DNA sequence: GTCGTTAGTTGTGGGACTAAAGGATATCGTGAACCGAAAAATTAGTGTAACGGGTATCCCACAACGCTAG
């Protein structure tokens, strides 16, 4: 609970998007996106409610 | 010589498997003793009859004419 509300949706995305565009590995850059898609639909979740 | 990377396994985990009818099941093992709770049953106590007028209603019966003289 604590952990969740202190988390920033933009920062946490922002941040993953720019992991991803900087790492050599396709593995990490592959873990990198798919955290990603759920950040980014959680912040797509909170323009309707 | 040593460290990160990539691809191809390999083991492991989660998710599918016509339609129609019908549709009954049997379900162990035991430790004691006292207190409290409420739900139930048993027991103890009080009683009328006709009368005066006057009047409201009921049932029950009957009436509700015809002629003659001053």
């Amino acid at each position: 609970i604590d952990l969740l509300a202190r988390i920033d949706l933009e920062q946490l995305s922002y941040e993953l998007r720019h992991k991803a565009n900087t790492e050599t590995s396709k593995q990490r850059k592959t873990e990198a996106l798919k955290r990603l898609q759920v950040v980014e639909a959680l912040r797509e979740s909170q323009d309707n409610r």
